[PDB]
This record gives C-alpha cells, structure tokens and sequence, in this order.
DNA sequence: CGACGGATCC
DNA sequence: GGATCCGTCGGGCGCATCAGC
DNA sequence: GCTGATGCGT
C-alpha cells in the first residue's frame, strides 16, 4: 500500500536525451509552504518550468525568496479578485515566454486566478487549479459547467502542441485513488467529474502521461488528507497531472510523483520531455 | 474524506 | 459470519477577519 | 502589533 516512484528515465523511448524539465506543485498556501522550506526543494529540483496551484497570495504579498531565485527569473501570478486568500496560480520559468494569458476566456471580468497559459517556443503549457465540487457536492454543477468551457477553451486554442499540468483536482479511474468505493459520492471521485476528465482527454485530444507510462500502477498518489494521517499510511488521491498532445508522446521520457517532498497536502509531479 | 457503525450478502 | 456496501460524523490544514489589549 | 477565536473552504 506505501509506493515508491521509479527512478528518472531521462531519455525518450528512442534514446533523446531529455532538455526540459517541469514540475508542477499544489502548494496549499504559498507563504505557508515556503515557511515548511518547499523552495529548498525546488532549488533541489532545479526545473526549467515551475507552475504552482493554491498559491492563496496576491501578488503584492509574495514573500521576497521569490526574488532570489535566479534560474527561474521569469514568474507570473494570478490571484482571484473578490476571494483572495483562495485559489492563485503561478509560472515561473527559466527562460521568457513568447506569450502569457490568463484564464479562459473571460478573466477581465471574471477575475479567478485559476489558469495560466505561456507560449514557448515548441509548446503551449497551461497550468490549471480546477474548481472544487464542495463538501456535499453544493458546486459540483458549476464544476461540470466549468469543465466544460476549459474543454471548448483547450480546444479553441490558436498549433503548437499542448502541455496540461496541475491539480485538475479529479481521480480518473479507480486505481487513482486508495478508496475508490467509499468516494463515490465525494467531491474528486463523482461519476460526472470522472466523465468530464475523460471528455476532456477525448476532445482536446491529451494524454494522461503518467498513466501512459504506467498504466497498471497502483498507490500512486499526489494528494492525501492533512487528517487521519492519510499520509503516512499512503491513504491518497491522483489530483494532479501532465496531461499531453498525442505529437508529445514519442518527447516524453518520464512522468515522476515526488512522494517525498513535503510542505503541502498534494507532492509535487515532474516531467522530463525530449525537445 | 477516512473512520466508524450498522445492514446485507453469500 | 467474513466481506462488502452504505450513510453519518468529526477534524487537519491555511488564510481573512475580528475582538481585545 | 500581536495573539487566538471564528468563519470559510475543503
Ligand atoms: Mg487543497
């Protein structure tokens, strides 16, 4: 029931050496993850691309270790303007995008610091923290609404292939959770959030990279309740993915779960591409 | 949302 | 009568606001 | 300014 991730394949099926290195974290509050040192770990991870969820911190409020970190100078913030304190996304990258965008579609109007896109030379990359359905399921239509325009969104989007990562905040399949039957009714594991992450895979088209490299793996988790102490008994959810353009497949060389690394109650995922 | 209690099914 | 299904219930976290001093 | 209570979301 503990998992350990596999050692770092940093070399495509074909024998490319990876050149790109993302990592994707839901850190749960950003100032209170760098005070539990979850930017000592990302210097020890040292990724060329950075994407954040929950940072819960307006940009003005971003603690100043922020500033000090040369290798990844370029940063972008969004923060939801009438309920700070929740959601915020950031892209930190080592090298300057050719383009940044916020949200999807409406977000002049509808400030909610949810989605971040970048444009890069060979790729799209959108970073997303996906609404919650709720203690009860009192959001799950506006998630499955929500669903629903970032799929048309995806889809909408003006060539290069694309990179999905972040907390899409929904177990797939039931081999990516630790109690698939007993959260069949809770928010993450319904039927209609299930089925939207398959027509999101369908209709964009995308990947699921980790799944694709291990489809048969189980107790592979990113998330765990801070209650019960879920995760010292590896009692988790998969919330968080890199989801990719079918182009990106033959560039993938590993998707990881950083088990290990705290400060959070989701770990971070990493992926190695081949450009 | 995992732990728990209580019902139901071979 | 062990395994399974199902509904209910208490509670760890972070951050905003507030009361008090 | 600082602490701890409460509310909210989860
Ligand atoms: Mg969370």
């Amino acid at each position: 029931a503990l998992y350990e991730d596999p050692p770092d394949q940093k070399t495509s099926p074909s024998g490319k050496p990876a050149t790109l290195k993302i990592c994707s974290w839901n850190v749960d509050g950003l100032r209170a993850w760098i005070k539990k040192k979850g930017l000592d770990w990302v210097k020890e991870e040292a990724p060329d691309i950075l994407c954040l969820q929950e940072t819960k911190c307006s940009e003005n409020k971003l603690p100043a270790e922020l500033q000090e970190l040369p290798g990844l100078s370029h940063q972008y913030w969004s923060a939801p303007s009438d309920k700070e304190g929740y959601s915020g996304v950031g892209l930190l990258s080592r090298q300057c995008p050719l383009k940044v965008s916020y949200g999807i579609g409406d977000e002049e109007h509808d400030q909610e610091g949810r989605v971040i896109v970048a444009e890069f030379d060979s790729f799209v990359l959108v970073t997303a923290y996906v609404p919650n359905a709720g203690r009860g399921l009192v959001r799950l239509e506006y998630r499955q609404r929500w669903d629903e325009a970032f799929r048309k969104f995806l889809k909408g989007l003006a060539r290069k292939p694309l990179v999905l990562c972040g907390d899409l905040n929904v177990a797939h399949e039931e081999i990516d959770l630790r109690n698939p039957k007993g959260n069949k009714k809770n928010a993450g594991f319904t039927p209609q959030e299930r089925q939207g992450f398959g027509e999101l895979l369908q209709a964009v088209p995308l990947a699921d990279s980790f799944r694709h490299l291990y489809p048969n793996t189980p107790y592979a988790y990113t998330f765990w309740t801070y209650m019960m102490n879920a995760r010292s008994k590896n009692v988790g959810w998969r919330l968080d993915y890199f989801l990719l353009s079918h182009s990106l497949l033959p560039a993938l060389c590993d998707s990881k779960i950083r088990s290990k690394a705290l400060g959070s109650d989701h770990c971070p995922i990493t992926l190695y591409l081949a450009l």
